[PDB]
């Protein structure tokens, strides 16, 4: 598990559950592939995405779908999306947690990222 | 000015209004004594707690009452307040923002020092 | 000023200074298209992108350079730059601002929206 | 395992290891008494400071020693501490995750409570 995603609700105080979450790679022209995607589980976190073989060197972005989530709740909130874009592997293979803490006008984003 | 305080809302996304701030000061028993409190204006300022005459170097805490300010909006929140506990120090002139975003089960607090 | 971009910096407690901001509208193609674009002044805002007849609704992505801000003060940052995705929405009077707190591994985000 | 404390370090991206935390718990005479006390593994949590038994109902206050943190990385920090306070199992048992996010000029704090 090279890649995982967790997403917490600020408002609650709970993972965020069965939130969408798309995962692209730069592409050599610029444009934005789709590389994997999923929804989080009852913990908040997103596991399996990807595998060290497919996890290469490159600019990725993780779109955390934030908006249908508050607007589940009853909420209609600032943001479309949470966005994280950062370059992966590029001194080698780490393991990456992206995490997104959310609330309707706002949302804090950090990673931890081990070797 | 030398010391101001900001509060925003997070759920909202507007400054946090009429919300209680009080400033301590370590004594040398080691308590905290009062030095200053307020409420935070339409802007979610504070403006004019103390003077650069009175503002000496010392342990400063700032708890801005969190609880009541949700409590007021009924919303069910984590912390009793937010607490901001730093050091003083003359090395030049410098002016002080505390700064908090706040959500019912999360807050960030920063610092901004200037000269 | 119906827009203004704020942005401080979380390891040196000051405005983060210089830091390119490039604001984009969603068109037809639902690709984004330059709409706006500046660097923060010394107070780490940015003022005047746009006007009150050309901010109309439609969705805005705001991206802030954050990657080439941490470069040029020697610090080894995650993201390439944080983005803000939102809806502009006409329900009276409104003025806008996003705020983004950044740290190397870490930001947050949040937008004040006032009458 | 009814409390948890996690510590990350922004400006790393990485859990902040050996990061002391008191825990107090609010007295009968509004004092802070102390409750229980450790340090941050590897992994930046810190388990097993109570048991469901002794984790009653009351005021707690969760004291982070971030300063001393970041002196040891050679960084004068803003904050004394990052302190977290609240009220505990007031609607029966529940399990807590107090989760700090540093920088030397801010911190963020969360929390997970679950039933």
């Amino acid at each position: 598990c090279p890649l995982m995603v967790k997403v917490l609700d600020a408002v609650r105080g709970s993972p965020a559950i069965n939130v969408a979450v798309h995962v692209f790679r730069k592409a050599a022209d610029d444009t934005w592939e789709p590389f994997a995607s999923g929804k989080t589980s009852e913990s908040g976190e997103l596991h399996g995405l990807t595998t060290e073989e497919e996890f290469v060197e490159g600019i990725y972005k993780v779109e955390i779908d934030t908006k249908s989530y508050w607007k589940a709740l009853g909420i209609s909130p600032f943001h479309e999306h949470a966005e994280v874009v950062f370059t992966a592997n590029d001194s080698g293979p780490r393991r990456y947690t992206i995490a997104a803490l959310l609330s309707p006008y706002s949302y804090s984003t950090y990673a931890v990222v081990t070797n």
